[PDB]
C-alpha cells in the first residue's frame, strides 16, 4: 500500500467575537489533508494554519508532499524522520513544517486504522474509556465578572466539572473575574486558566498568588513559546499551581528542553502542531516517566478532535481533553460531531481509523479567505 | 516616510553538484524583498527560502506585509515586535515567520541608510575597516583528501588565512581529510570544520580528539539545530576545540537558550535568517558581554553579503565573515559582485545603506522554479 | 567628520535638603560635556560626577579626550573600545572612565542624530511613543508618614500612576510610612523603593514581606553596588517583588555577572554611568533575551533626560522613565524643560540628536564648587 | 594623635622600550601620599595613578581627604570604611576610590609602626622571614627567543629561582618563546606567564597546554579584569597550570566575586590598588581559608615594594614577591634600594613602620606630566 496523493485543502469561516490574550477573534481558519493510497483507502487529517494558511498549504503541496509520494502508507515513522532530516533539522520552515506534518501523519494514522480494521485507540493499544473534559475553545473570554461566571454556570449545567477562563488582559481586571468564579460555583470545579502569552513577569507575581487562593488547576502558557526565562521564573512564585504550556511547541525536542529546565509540570501538545499522533505518542512517554500529564490542545475541526480522544483514550498519562464550546464554531461540528457525558467525560468514536466520515461537499460551504484571522 | 509596498521576489538557478552533510545541491534559491515608501526611498533585503520559497512569499505577500504597511519605515524596532507578537510568540509558523521578517528588516536598515545619507557601518555606529574571512559557502565539500586540499591551496593563494572543511559524511573517510590538510597547508592556516547538522554522537567522540590534534578553530553544527542534549555532550569531550551554531537559531531567545546551556562558544547568526539586522545587533551584543564571537553565515544574495560585512564592522566582538567562494553562484556576483584583499579580508560599501544598486531587470534572469 | 575638541564643563548648584540612604543632600553637581567636529556640528552630553567632578573632569582633559581626537565622529563603537582597553580593561580608574565614556558617547549619539538629521529614537529604529513614567528624583525623602502621603498625593494630581518612595533609614519607619501610603492612594499606584544602598541582610528580612504585603512593584539597591552574596541572599526572602539595581553598575560585562547570579530582575542603567548610549544598547539587548526590563535611572541635567526618553523608546523591553519631580533641581529645566501627559507618560523630543537646545550663557549661573555633595 | 594633613604628591620619569600585552612603556608614573599628625609623626604611602595622575589627586584633594581630617590616625578601619560608605558603596567613583585609600592607608600604617616602635611585619603579628621573588616589573617584554632567554639566565646568576615571561601578543610567538626558556633554563626554575589582559578564548586552548608541557607556574591575566565569562571557561582547559588574577581587582567584595566563581585560584592583590594593608590583609585571610596562595603585585616605588614585603612576612599564606628587576626604573631605588639573596629570597626592613625614610627633595628631580 503506497502514497498516491496528498492534498491540503484550506478552510475558512467569518464570523459576525471573543477577545484572548492573542487578541480579537474575527475569522477562523481550518486546513484539512487528504491522503489517497494505491489500494483505494483514503485518510483525514487537520494541520493548524499557523497564521497564515496559504504558507502552510503551498510547503505541503510544493516540498513536503512530493518527498512522501511512494512511501509505504503505514510507515509514518519512516514519513515523519524524512520531514525531519529535510526541514525540522536543518535549513528548513521549522515550526511550519511540524504544523504540515501533524496533518499528513494524523491522515496516515486514519489509514493505519482502516487497513487493520480497528478504532485509534486500538491500534494504539488502549480501550474504550471515558476521558474527562473541560470547556474551552474559544470561549469564556473577557467580558464584565457576572457575565463569565453565567456562561461558566452553563457549562456545569451541560456535565462539564471542569472549565477553563481566558486571563490576561489586565492583571486587577482578571484577578476580579477569577475570584468572583470560584464564588459562584464553589470549591468542587476544577477552575483552569490562560493567559494566552500576554502576562509579563510584573503581571505574574501579583496574578499567582490569587490562583493559589482560588486553587487554579494550571496556569496556561503566561509568555512567548521561546520566553525560556521567564517560564523558569514563574516556577519560583508558588508551588500550589503549576504551568501548563505546549500548545505552541514542536516536536519532541522542544518538549525535552523543557523538561530538563523543569519548570512546565503539565504539558498540552497539540496534535495538529507538534507532529501529528506518531510525535504526540512519544511526547506523551517522555511526560509519562516523569509522571507529567498531557492535557492536550485541541484545534478548530472535528477530526483533530477525533484524533484528540482517540490518543488520550491509549495514553496512560492522559489528564484532560480541551472541548470546544463556542456556539460560532462550524468546525466542530462538520460531520460527525463527542459529546459530554454526566459524569464529564467523553468517549472515542468506535469505529476504524478516526472513526469520522468525511463529505467533501461541505469543503465549498466553507472556502478561503485571504485575510488576517484576528485583531489586536 | 511611511511604508506603501512590500514584495517578495523568489529568484532561482539550476546547476548542470557539491555534496554537504544535509545532501546534494542541484538547485539555489532566493528570496529578495522590495520594501517601497512615501518618500520615494526603495529598500531591498534578502530572505532565505527555508527549502520552500513559495511558502515564504505566500507568508509575507498574505500575512506580513498587511500588518507592516502604513508602519513609518524607520520604526524597525516596532515592525519587529508586530511580527514578534503576531507570528513568533504565539500561534504562527515560528521559524519561517523570522525568515520572512529578516529580509524586510535588511531592507528597512537600507531604507534608513539612504534617508540618513550614512553607509550602514555608519549607521551602526562602527567604521570602515578590514573584516577577516575565511573561504565557505558551497565550496570544499566531499572529494578525494588530494583533491580537495588541491582547491584549499587555491584559495591561500588568493590571500585567504582560513577556509571550511566540508565534514560529516564518514567519520573515518574524514579524519582522514582533515589530517591531510593541516600537513599541506602548515600549521599558519585557520582550520574550521563544518559537519552540517549530520554527526552522532558517536561520530563525535571520535572526531573531536583529531580536530584537537590538528587544532581546528571549530567543529561548526554537529547536530540537528533543536538537538539540545547532544549539544551540551560533546562539550565534556574536548575544550580545545569549541561548537559552532547559529545557521539554524532564529531570535535571541534561541540564542539566550545556548547561552545559559553554556555548551556553544562561537554564535554564528545568519542575517537572513535569525530576524534580520535588529535582531543581529540584539544576538551579538549578549555575546559580547559573554566574550562569544560572532562569525555570521552568509546567505545567497550579494545584498545579505553586504548586510553581514556592515555588520561585522560596527560589532565590536566580530569574528570571521563568511566568504561564498563557488563559483556556480551567480547570486553573490548578481549586482556589482566584496572582494578579498592580500591581507584576507573584506571591506564595507562605501555608499548609503547597504551600498548595493538593484537593476531588476536582472530578476527576469533567474525565474522561479518550484 | 573628524573630532576636533573635547570639552568637560562642571557645573554646581547649592540649596538652602531631601534625606535618602546615601545621606543629606546639600549641593548637587552636573558635568556637560561638549564634542566639537570638523564639519562645525556640535554634540553634548552629561557625564556623572561621581561625588568627586573635579576628577572626572581632569580624567577626560588629561587622558580620554586626546585618545579620541582625530576619530571619525560616527564611529562612537571604535571610540567606546579605545577606552575599553586603555581604562576599562587594565590599569586603569574602572568606573570613572565608564562615567566619563558616558558623557563623551551621549555628545557622540547627539551629532549623529544632527548628521543624520534623525531625532535618536529615529536613529535606534524606534517611534515616537508614550513611555510611562514614575515620580523619582531627590524627592519623596525621609520625613514624617502623613507629610509623605501628601507629598505622593501631589503627583498623582500630577498625572503620575507610579511613584519611587524613598526607603532605608531604619525599617520600623519605613515599614510605618509605606503602609500608609498604599492606604491613602488605594492599589492602582504602582509604589516603587528605593533603600539606597543602606539595608543589611536583617533589614531586608522584616521589610520585605510588608513590600509584598503592599505588592511594592520593586526593592532598588537595597546594598552596597559590589554586595554579591546579599544580593543573592535576599532573592530567597520573597518571590512576589523582585530587586532592582543598575545605578552603581557599569559597562555590560557587571550587568553580565548580575544576570548569570540570577538574583537582580529589574535592570536600572544610567546613560551617564554606564558607558553611554551606546553601550546602554548592549545592556539592554541582553536583558531583551531574558525578558528583563530596562527601567534607566536618570540623572541631573535635561540632556540626560532627553537620552533616556529617546533610548527607552527605541528600545523593546523598556519599563519606566525616572522623572525627576524636586522643586530645587535647576539642572532638569536648564534649557528645554520633558513634560508628564495624562496617560501618565512621558514622550522624546521630535528634533534632531537629542532635541535639546543648549545655551552655553547659563553655565556660568551655575559655577563649580569644590565642597562635598553629601551629609551623613 | 588625629590626621591634620592628607597631600597626593605625583611623580612621573620619562624614558628614552618594553613592550607588554596593554602596550608600550614610554614614561612611568607614581603618586606618593604624605600623611601629616598633631603629634608630628608622618607617613608615605604609594597610590596608583590608574593611567590619569591628574585624576586622582583631584580625587584625594577634593573629596577623600576633607572627609578624613580630624580622624585618629591609628582609625584606619574606621577610615576605610568612611571611604566605602561615601565613595565605594554608592554614586563615587568606584575602582578610582580604592586606588586612592590604598595609598592614604598605607601611610596610616605607616604612621601606626612608628607610633608602636614596631617595624609593620612586626605589627601585623609575622617575624622577619626570608620570603621567595621573581622576577618581573616592565621586564622580560617581547622579544626574539634568544634575547629572551639570555635576560632569564643573567636573572638566575643574581639569585632567582623564578621569573615571569610576558606573553599575548601573538599566540605562535610566545609559546615559541615559552618553550625555549625551559629548555635553557632546565626544570629547576619555576617559569610564570603573564598575558597583561591580551589573550582571547581562541588564544587560551591553544596557549595553555603548552604551558601545561612546559610545567608553568601559573597563567596570570589572560583576560580584562571585568572578563567574567571567560576566566570561568579557561579553567575547563587544563588543571595543571592555574589562573592568576588580582592586579586590576579592588576590594575584597571583588575578590569575593571570584571565590566563589572558583575559576582563579591564585590571588594577586596590589597594596597601592586593591584597598591597601587593611585591605590587604582581608583579601589575604579570605584565600587564607580556601589555600589560595596571595603572591602580591607590586606598583612603582620602594614604599610599595616596602610595605608588600613587610605584608608577606607576616601574611600566612604567601607566596611569592614580584620584585622589579628592569633597570630604567628609578621610583624602586628612590630612597634606599630590598635586596635579592643567593637564597632567591627577600627580607622586611628592621625599622619602625614601612622601615623607609623619606627626604623630600628627591621628589623635585621627578616632576609631574601630563
Ligand atoms: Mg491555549
Ligand atoms: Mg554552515
Ligand atoms: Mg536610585
Ligand atoms: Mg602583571
Amino acid at each position: 500500500m503506497k502514497i498516491t496523493k496528498i492534498n491540503a485543502i484550506p478552510l475558512s469561516y467569518r464570523l459576525p467575537t471573543v477577545t484572548m490574550g492573542v487578541g480579537s477573534t474575527i475569522k477562523r481558519d481550518a486546513i484539512i489533508i487528504r491522503v489517497e493510497t494505491s489500494e483505494g483507502i483514503t485518510g483525514y487529517g487537520e494541520a493548524h494554519p499557523g497564521r497564515s494558511p496559504g504558507a502552510i498549504t503551498s510547503l505541503i503541496h510544493n516540498t513536503i508532499a512530493p518527498m512522501l509520494i511512494g512511501m509505504k502508507a503505514t510507515d509514518c515513522v519512516g514519513a515523519w524522520q524524512r520531514v525531519h532530516r529535510m526541514q525540522l533539522s536543518s535549513h528548513g520552515l521549522g515550526a511550519g513544517a511540524a504544523l504540515a506534518i501533524s496533518g499528513i501523519d494524523m491522515a496516515l494514522w486514519d489509514i493505519r486504522g482502516k487497513a487493520a480494521n480497528m478504532p485509534l485507540y486500538e491500534l494504539l493499544g488502549g480501550s474504550k474509556r471515558r476521558i474527562p473534559a473541560y470547556a474551552g475553545g474559544i470561549a469564556l473570554g473577557y467580558q464584565p465578572k457576572e457575565s463569565l461566571a453565567e456562561e461558566a454556570q452553563e457549562y456545569i449545567a451541560r456535565g462539564y466539572k471542569a472549565l477553563k477562563l481566558r486571563i490576561g488582559d489586565a492583571a486587577r481586571v482578571d484577578i476580579e473575574r477569577v475570584r468572583h468564579v470560584r464564588k459562584v460555583l464553589g470549591d468542587e470545579v476544577d477552575i483552569l486558566t490562560d493567559a494566552n502569552t500576554a502576562y509579563t513577569m510584573a503581571d505574574a507575581r501579583r496574578v499567582l498568588p490569587v490562583l493559589a487562593e482560588i486553587q487554579a488547576g494550571w496556569l496556561e502558557e503566561p509568555f512567548a513559546c521561546n520566553d525560556f526565562a521567564s517560564y523558569r521564573e514563574v516556577a519560583k512564585i508558588t508551588p500550589l499551581v503549576p504551568i501548563a504550556a505546549g500548545e505552541n511547541h514542536y516536536t519532541r525536542f522542544e518538549f525535552g528542553q523543557m523538561l530538563d529546565a523543569g519548570a512546565v509540570q503539565v504539558w498540552q501538545p497539540d496534535l495538529s502542531k507538534c507532529g501529528g499522533i506518531t510525535e504526540g505518542i512519544r511526547i506523551a512517554a517522555m511526560a509519562s516517566a516523569y509522571r507529567i500529564p498531557i492535557n492536550a490542545h485541541s484545534s478548530a475541526t472535528g477530526l483533530n478532535h477525533a484524533a484528540t480522544i482517540h490518543f488520550l483514550a491509549a495514553t496512560e498519562n492522559a489528564g484532560y481533553f480541551e472541548a470546544c464550546v463556542s456556539k460560532f464554531n462550524p468546525f466542530r461540528d462538520m460531520f460527525g460531531t463527542f459529546e459530554i457525558g454526566a459524569d464529564g467525560c467523553v468517549e472515542p468514536p468506535d469505529a476504524p481509523g478516526l472513526g469520522i466520515e468525511v463529505d467533501e461537499s461541505i469543503f465549498e460551504k466553507y472556502p478561503a479567505v485571504d485575510g488576517p484571522g484576528y485583531v489586536v
